[PDB]
Parts: structure tokens; C-alpha cells; sequence
């Protein structure tokens, strides 16, 4: 069995090329006995996934690279299965335990991406060279006192993190030895460099706004820190329920993950005047899944997304309505206009053997930006491997470098609750985690 499995076009941008998607699943586990029996069954359902759909055990390769031709990559074999590492941390007493996590919220700071995750984010680091060998998927069981991390690294230009969803989805079934639909293998088995279907006789038009990098222009690919920030429930609603009552005339409604987007870019908009003047243009870049604009399967594994782009001024955003800003965001997400763009941007990278140019953040300037990707909407909450422990405890993101004004929401909670990833420069965490408009509706994690 061989595969060469082109990726999807938008999958050829640089930026989504060098990096590994994390994220970790958290469960107790009530007795050190169990652990042989947790391996073997994620084991055997990594052997039937391979089984089913040989080219989850594959590895990414580039291949015609040269002077202003970046390359084209593929999937393509690799190992039998794909790599899990077993490390026990019971002992190690700079390690988590699940009491420190219950006491403490399951930090970001406890999820540290050198110690429970098989790789970094980052290509930073040994093994993250050119040359080396860039795995589909890779995965870590990380035994803690009375726990259980597990980690799943996802190659970027193979997955977004719905493809990824999709993936460790599948991977739940096979440990179950539960048996994969047909509309599942399908998915799973789409062409992927057909998926988005190129506009006819395309150079540069509106659609690639924002995602070509230019000389005068700032952005791209200090002293910063991470932090995870809570929403009960409550203050979801709540928060919903303010921008509803302040929307756009144009604007019917907006959504929990639209409100939540809005109240972060104007808290740090608020924060930010601080240290520049309110006239300092802002730009808010939101990730969106593209599968459906598309008309994609929700299953499809591969990586189908773009961003909407917003561009304020600091002091606007600031101090106008939560709905004037939630609009903002809706304002974007018409399908046919998400449609549009989206072929835009493949049909610009088909077209361009360099692709070196384009990126999802190409004029974000990091000191006045948000580069927001929600995971909210993702199924990991449900998934339990077969292992007997139940649902997990809590799903996060690994903590990895900062990169200001990145910032992720965690796959929601079924209660409802939120979970915001933000990276900031210290002087706007610092003043965010003091200011009272904030911490009215976010609990400080870290
Ligand atoms: C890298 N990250 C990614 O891949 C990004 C993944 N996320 C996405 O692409 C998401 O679609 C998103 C861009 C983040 C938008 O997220 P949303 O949760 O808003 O989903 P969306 O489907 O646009 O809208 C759903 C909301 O709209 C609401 N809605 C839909 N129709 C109506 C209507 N007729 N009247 C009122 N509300 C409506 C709906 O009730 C949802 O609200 P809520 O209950 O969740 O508050």
C-alpha cells in the first residue's frame, strides 16, 4: 500500500507548513493498574485506524523546490502506524498532577508542550529541520498522579483543527473497534487538490486582500506570556444577550462565538490605549472553517479554512457597542461571499509555483491585532478512546512560545463554558487581568 496524497492547495501556505496544531485531552484515572490496559487498546486503535485509512501513519514531504518555486507537498508513507510516545510522569515532580490541575483550573502553564506533547508547535528545536521527517499525526500518553494526558499533534498543511477533529474522532472509534460509516471513509478519502475549485482566469482581485505580504507593509508569519481565561455559562449568555440588544441595523443576529470575539478585541482595544493613541488602526483576523461555504463534509480531515478580516481604529472599537463590534464579525460570514474568497486565495496559490508571500496574517501588525482561531464547535469533549474513564476531565491547549495578539478558543465545554487562549506583551496582560470591564465576565486561569 502506497499513497501520494497532494495536499490541499491552501495547505501549501508556508505559514500552515511549519507547524504542529496541539492539543491535549485530560482524564482521572482512579488507579495505576490500569495503565497497561490504556496502551494496548490505544495501540490496537491506532493498528485498525492504519488499517482502514493507511495514510493517517504517512508523513508530509515537499518535493520541486527551488529559487521562487517553494514546492509542492504530499502524503506520503512513512510507518506502519502512527507514532505514540508513553511517558510516565508520576514521579517527576516537576510534572502536573490531577489534583494540581482541579486546584489550579487546568492552567495553560500545566499543559507545557515539552514535557506532554511528542512535539513543538514551533519548528524550533531539535528535529524540526527541513530534512527531518514531518509525521501526519503524532501522539502522546502522558501518565500523571491520578491522570491521564493525552496529546495529538496534527501536521497543519494536512489538518486544520476541524480536519484534525475528524481524525481523532475516527481514532476514538477504532479503539472501540466500532465501525466507520460509509459517508466517514468517504470523507476521509477526498481528493483534496480538486476540493476548492479554482476561479477561471484569476490574477489578484479583492479576495486575497490581507493575505499577500508587501514591502510597505507590516506583518507576517517583546515580553509576552500566554494565559487561559474562563466564561461561565453565564456570562455567555450575558455577553450574547449585550450585543444583541446594541446590533447593527444591517445585522439580524449574532452568535455566542461572535459576541465572546467581539468583547475580546474591544477589552484589548480598551487596555491598549494605555500605551498608544486611540487613532491606531486595528485589524481583527478570525479563522473560519470553509467546509461548509464549500460544501465540504464536516468530516473531511483535510485543511479547509480562511479568515475574515475587520479593520477598525483602536478607539472605535473601544468605545462603541459590543453589538457594533459582534456586527462587524457577522458582517463577514455570508457562505457565498466565504466561497468566493476562499477560491480566490487557492486560485492565487495555483497559480504562484512562490508561495512564500502569502499568509493569513500578512498585514496583522502584532502590536495592535487579534489572530483569533475558535475551536469551539469541535467534538473532542465526547471522546473516550475506549479507555474506561469516562469523558474528558478538561481539553486544552498546550502553552507553547507567545506570539502576541494569537489567540485560540478551546473546543467548548458541554456546559456552555469557554475558554480563552490569549497571547499578550505583559503590560497589556497585566493591565487586561486588572481591568474591571474584563474580569466582570473572564476568570483568569493562566
Ligand atoms: C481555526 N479555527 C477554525 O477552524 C474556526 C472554526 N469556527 C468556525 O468556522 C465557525 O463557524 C465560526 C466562524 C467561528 C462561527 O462560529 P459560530 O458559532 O458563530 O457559528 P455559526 O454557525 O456562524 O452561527 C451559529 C449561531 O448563529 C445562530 N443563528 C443561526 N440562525 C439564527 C437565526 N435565525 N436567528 C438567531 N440566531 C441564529 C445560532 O443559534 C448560533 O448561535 P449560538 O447559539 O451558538 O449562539
Amino acid at each position: 500500500m502506497a499513497f501520494k496524497i497532494q495536499l490541499d492547495t491552501l495547505g501549501q501556505l508556508p505559514g500552515l507548513l511549519s507547524i504542529y496544531t496541539q492539543i491535549s485531552l485530560l482524564y482521572p484515572v482512579s488507579d495505576s493498574s490500569q495503565y497497561p490496559t490504556i496502551v494496548s487498546t490505544f495501540e490496537q486503535g491506532l493498528k485498525r485506524f492504519s488499517e482502514a485509512v493507511p495514510w493517517v501513519a504517512g508523513q508530509v514531504k515537499a518535493e520541486g523546490i527551488s529559487e521562487g518555486n517553494t514546492g509542492t507537498s504530499f502524503i506520503v508513507p512513512f510507518e506502519d502506524v502512527p507514532r505514540v510516545v508513553v511517558k510516565d510522569l508520576r514521579d517527576d515532580p516537576s510534572a502536573p498532577t490531577i489534583e494540581g490541575m482541579r486546584k489550579a483550573g487546568y492552567p495553560m502553564a500545566m499543559f507545557d508542550e515539552n514535557i506532554i506533547a511528542p512535539r513543538k508547535t514551533l519548528p524550533i528545536g531539535p528535529g524540526t529541520g527541513p530534512d527531518d521527517p514531518k509525521p501526519v499525526i503524532l501522539l502522546q500518553l502522558n501518565f500523571i498522579k491520578g491522570g491521564l494526558i493525552l496529546t495529538v499533534n496534527g501536521q497543519h498543511g494536512a489538518m486544520d483543527m476541524v480536519g484534525q477533529d475528524a481524525v481523532i474522532r475516527l481514532l476514538s472509534k477504532a479503539c472501540r473497534n466500532d465501525p466507520f460509516t460509509e459517508e466517514e471513509m468517504t470523507a476521509m478519502n477526498l481528493d483534496r487538490k480538486t476540493i476548492v475549485p479554482y476561479l477561471e482566469n484569476y490574477t489578484i482581485g479583492p479576495e486575497v486582500d490581507h493575505q499577500i505580504v508587501k514591502a510597505d507593509v507590516a506583518g507576517g508569519d517583546v515580553s509576552a506570556s500566554w494565559a487561559f481565561f474562563t466564561f461561565s455559562p453565564k456570562a455567555m449568555s450575558e455577553l450574547k444577550d449585550a450585543a444583541t440588544k446594541t446590533l447593527d441595523a444591517s445585522t439580524k443576529f449574532v452568535s455566542t462565538d461572535d459576541a465572546l470575539s467581539a468583547f475580546i478585541w474591544k477589552s484589548a482595544s480598551r487596555v491598549r490605549l494605555e500605551r498608544i493613541d486611540g487613532s491606531a488602526p486595528t485589524e481583527f483576523c478570525r479563522a473560519v472553517d470553509a467546509r461548509p461555504a464549500m460544501g465540504v463534509s464536516n468530516n473531511y480531515p483535510g485543511l479547509l479554512q480562511n479568515m475574515t478580516y475587520h479593520n477598525s481604529t483602536i478607539g472605535e472599537i473601544a468605545n462603541e457597542s459590543l453589538g457594533a463590534t459582534a456586527s462587524r464579525l457577522r458582517s463577514e460570514l455570508d457562505p457565498a461571499s466565504m466561497r468566493q474568497r476562499t477560491r480566490g486565495l487557492a486560485t492565487y496559490l495555483h497559480n504562484n509555483p512562490d508561495k512564500s508571500n502569502v499568509s493569513l496574517t500578512a498585514d496583522a501588525d502584532p502590536s495592535t491585532s487579534v489572530m483569533l482561531s475558535s475551536w469551539a464547535k469541535v467534538g473532542l469533549w465526547d471522546y473516550d478512546f475506549g479507555l474506561g474513564l469516562g469523558k474528558p476531565e478538561t481539553v486544552r491547549r498546550p502553552i507553547f512560545e507567545p506570539v502576541e495578539s494569537l489567540m485560540y478558543f478551546m473546543p467548548k465545554k458541554p456546559d456552555g463554558e469557554f475558554c480563552a487562549a490569549l497571547s499578550l506583551r505583559d503590560e497589556d496582560m497585566d493591565r487586561l487581568k486588572a481591568d474591571k470591564e474584563w474580569t466582570k465576565y473572564a476568570q483568569y486561569v493562566g
